[PDB]
Formats: C-alpha cells, structure tokens, sequence
C-alpha cells in the first residue's frame, strides 16, 4: 500500500515522505526521469525495480501486513503482499542507512541539472 | 516552506500529503503536466499560479509564520513570507472544501488518461 510505505519511511527515518523524499534529487523527485544524484536518490530507483519484478501484483494498492513494535520492520504473513512488503522495507531501510549523506540542497532539485542505469 | 505547506494540508484535511495529494489525479500527481481531473486536482493548479505571481520570492524555501490554535489558519507577520503563506492557506482550504468529492481512484492515476488551461 502506498500509505504503508510512507509510514515505514516515517518510522525508519523520522522524516515525512513529503517533502523530504517526494521532491528529492533527480529520481525520487522527478518521476524517475533523471539519473540518481546520490545514495538516497538511488534508493527510489532500487525501489521501482523491486516493484518492476512484481508483475502479477498491485504494489500500489495492495495493503500488506507488517509490524515495527520493537524497532525493526517485520513483514507479517499472500505471496504478493509479502514481496511488496519486502520492497517497501528495503527502501525504508535504504533511506535510513543513507541519512548520513542526505542533502537538503537536492530537495526540489532542478530538472535541467539532471541527466541519466536500467534495472 | 514546503514543509509548512504540508502541515497545513495535514491540519486542514486530516490527510498526509503523501500519498493522498502528491500522487493525485493529472495535475497534483503528474507534475502539473496534465489538465485537472476534478476540483481537488484543480487546487494544485491554482496553487502553482499563486506561486507564479511571486517572482522575487522563494515560495519553496522561505519559512513563514502562521498559527492554527483555534481551528483557522492565520498567517503571522516579510511581504514575501505573508504572500507565500496566503497561497499555502488557500490551497489547504481548497483541499478541505473539496474533500466531499475526493476520489481515491485518482490516486496514482495514469498519465495516458490525462489531457490538458493556463494561469
């Protein structure tokens, strides 16, 4: 579910998707049109590829089951639901692991400075 | 400030910008490339025009002053800050006034079904 994904992001990074990630860099914030500007930017790219591999699933509408009671996201128990959940988990963890280099200057970055990797 | 704008949205509509509005319809969720699909969609268009009129300002980076202690957004007291704040207020109020017709089916709507109004 796109909402569940946004919570994982909030819970794992302490930042709300908007505007911190919905408008970041050349990929996350430009529809994935430009090439990733840094590690955090690359997390979005890796996320799309993860979804790309789930052909028979509806990664954006299916509501899966997960928990984070003790600090770590654990996907509950639908082959699609679980796979979708893993993709989301990975990305939330990716944004977290890269908070060390998150650049606020890339927030709402400009398209004309973006270039362009394939899954 | 893009963050302040997102809070006004949250406070006025009870919905988090992402994914409810960042990915809605043909304008809000498609960079403003396609024509508005409905009233809520149109709110984003009206918001961009509002910013468009603030040439000497940085509508996305300037942090203004506002309050909503008693249920109504009131912009505190920089000519730019105040104007930016009004734009944000109007849009938050626009999303609110149109919750009555908000369509969840337009969330992450498809670009190929979008068409295309000028400020």
């Amino acid at each position: 579910d796109l909402w569940q994904f946004g919570k994982m992001i909030l819970k794992e990074t302490g930042k709300l998707p908007f505007p911190y990630y919905v408008t970041y860099g050349c990929y996350c914030g430009v529809g994935g049109r430009g090439g990733p500007k840094d590690a955090t930017d690359r997390c979005c790219f890796v996320h799309d590829c993860c979804y790309g591999k789930l052909t028979s699933c509806k990664p954006k509408t299916d509501r899966y089951s997960y928990s984070r009671k003790d600090g770590t996201i654990v996907c509950g128990e639908d082959p699609c639901r679980k796979e979708i959940c893993e993709c989301d988990k990975a990305a939330a963890v990716c944004f977290r692991e890269n908070l060390d280099t998150y650049n606020k200057k890339y927030m709402s970055y400009l398209k004309s400075l973006c270039k362009k990797d394939d899954c």
